[PDB]
């Protein structure tokens, strides 16, 4: 079950399931990690279970999420994710405040303000996804390791942030199992 370690909260697949299954609105934020693990299909399945529970689901895509422009968009289309449920940062970033949960799967730098300080990086000076504005922020990643930018993400310490350590595909599959 869930336990606190260091300055962060480490939740479990069941915690994630319980929280999202009982939320009214969830915003999914995919990143590099989802591509490494090819978790898009499991992710779309999870969204299906949630929508079946009456939960409102949508996806927020950062301009440089992943490792090529439009990387997340093609992976989501691949998983048969409804095109209308996918939004670019500029048109969904203001919606995080009205969201109960921000499901960040395999993303880091695109939610980190400290990531766009390097002029040699693709994300330099770009806006960031305000996942904090949501009731709860769930991060799926294998550890507390940094992203491409190589900088710490302080969101991992916020009060409304729960870390779900594990492979993006494996963890998402466990969440799906715990849900139905
Ligand atoms: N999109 C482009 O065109 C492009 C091109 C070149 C560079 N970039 C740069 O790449 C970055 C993109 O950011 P982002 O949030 O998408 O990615 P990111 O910050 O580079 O990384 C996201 C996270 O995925 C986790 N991860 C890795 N393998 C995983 C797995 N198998 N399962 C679950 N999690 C896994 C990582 O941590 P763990 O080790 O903890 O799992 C990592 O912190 C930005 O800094 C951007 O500027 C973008």
């Amino acid at each position: 079950s869930g336990h606190i370690e260091g300055r962060h909260m480490a939740g479990s697949a069941e915690d994630a399931a319980f929280i999202m299954k009982n939320a009214s609105k969830v915003i999914i934020v995919p990143g590099y990690g989802m591509a490494v693990a090819q978790a898009q299909h499991a992710l779309r399945e999870m969204a299906d279970v949630l929508k079946k529970e009456g939960v409102e689901v949508s996806y927020a895509i950062h301009p440089v999420a992943g490792r090529m422009p439009g990387h997340m968009n093609v992976l989501l289309a691949e998983a048969n994710v409804p095109y209308d449920e996918v939004f670019e940062l500029e048109e969904i970033n203001s919606s995080f405040q009205t969201a109960d949960v921000a499901f960040v799967i395999g993303a880091n730098d695109v939610t980190n303000p400290a990531a766009k300080t390097d002029p040699s990086s693709p994300i330099y000076g770009m806006p960031i996804l305000d996942v904090e504005k949501a009731g709860t922020v769930l991060f799926i990643k294998r550890s507390m390791a940094s992203g491409y930018a190589g900088v710490e993400n302080e969101l991992f310490f916020r009060n409304n942030t729960m870390m779900l350590f594990g492979d993006a595909k494996k963890m998402t599959e466990q969440i799906v199992q715990a849900m139905n």
